[PDB]
């Protein structure tokens, strides 16, 4: 599945270049990893991946 993927708290992870994300989504059995809106976005996350369903998470 794809999506933006989270930190421990569940806010989603604030990308600031393509090549930074490209890694981390890769890591997470994902293939599409790019910064999009400050945002991380994986595509092709596991079934269990921890991505929020939104373009805005509920951080502090």
């Amino acid at each position: 599945k794809d999506g933006y993927p989270v930190d421990s708290k569940g806010c989603k992870l604030s990308c600031v270049a393509n090549n930074y994300c490209d890694n981390q989504c890769k890591m997470k059995k994902a293939s599409g990893g790019h910064c999009y809106a400050m945002s991380c976005y994986c595509e092709g996350l596991p079934e269990n991946a921890k991505v929020s369903d939104s373009a805005t998470n509920i951080c502090g």
